[PDB]
């Protein structure tokens, strides 16, 4: 089955997902001289005051903490979006060295990990019927880099030993993912995809500008966790992540100047 090692990585994933070489494939390069300012974009609206938090699951591929999705409790707005996108879960991609390990790129830099808050559009009433939509998710993207500590981060970091292996899953409720945002909420966004097969062509990407800073030890606990089951020999979970992908017929817009 498809993963990142040399024989199943990126470079694979076409053959059984031919949209790999898509019109509207994600990550991309974000050239930030070449994005436009858009005056009309409006404001993102981050309402996650409600947010319900359930389970944190090693799936082999990355961590994911799943939320309440059954009602408008932590919901995206506003900026490229028309309507509401209720948040399912968030993840995220990493690296083996604090230069790599983002997916998308600014000016060709790349940062040590990188969070994916995923919604889906509720006028597609479940995320199975959004995934098969161009509108159907949006996914808000932030980028990590190693310096200092966030506190908002903490107790996540705090339960990964105890998914450490493929297929483990824990009880995670009560978070609160407004801790894991930077001070603003300034943007980038494109059409895109998901990055992981089956890479649909689904996504609204929302790129934040500004970057959260992590520490050593949080990002060193990411880079614990295993890509193998419990009992099998230990392959260390990194480098989790898609490389930029083409831009062909896309431009990416700006929020701000
Ligand atoms: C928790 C959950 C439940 C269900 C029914 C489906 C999904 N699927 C999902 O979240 N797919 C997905 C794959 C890749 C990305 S990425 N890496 O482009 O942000 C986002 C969502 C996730
Ligand atoms: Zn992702």
């Amino acid at each position: 089955h498809w993963g990142y090692g040399k024989h199943n990585g990126p470079e694979h994933w076409h053959k059984d997902f031919p949209i790999a070489k898509g019109e509207r494939q994600s990550p991309v390069d974000i050239d930030t001289h070449t994005a436009k300012y858009d005056p009309s974009l409006k404001p993102l609206s981050v309402s996650y005051d409600q947010a319900t938090s359930l389970r944190i699951l090693n799936n082999g591929h990355s961590f994911q903490v799943t939320f309440d999705d059954s009602q408008d409790k932590a919901v995206l707005k506003g900026g490229p979006l028309d309507g509401t996108y209720r948040l399912l879960q968030f993840h995220f991609h990493w690296g083996s060295l604090d230069g790599q390990g983002s997916e998308h790129t600014v000016d060709k830099k790349k940062y040590a990990a990188e969070l994916h808050l995923v919604h889906w559009n509720t006028k597609y009433g479940d995320v199975g019927k959004a995934v098969q939509q161009p509108d159907g998710l949006a996914v808000l993207g932030i980028f990590l880099k190693v310096g200092s500590a966030k506190p908002g981060l903490q107790k996540v970091v705090d339960v990964l030993d105890s998914i450490k292996t493929e297929g483990k899953s824990a009880d995670f409720t009560n978070f609160d993912p407004r801790g894991l945002l930077p001070e603003s909420l300034d943007y980038w966004t494109y059409p895109g995809s998901l990055t992981t097969p089956p890479l649909a062509e689904c996504v609204t990407w929302i790129v934040l500008k500004e970057p959260i800073s992590v520490s050593s030890e949080q990002v060193l606990k990411f880079r614990k966790l295993n890509f193998n089951g419990e009992g099998e020999p230990e392959e260390l979970m990194v480098d989790n992540w898609r490389p930029a992908q083409p831009l062909k017929n896309r431009q990416i817009k700006a929020s701000f100047k």
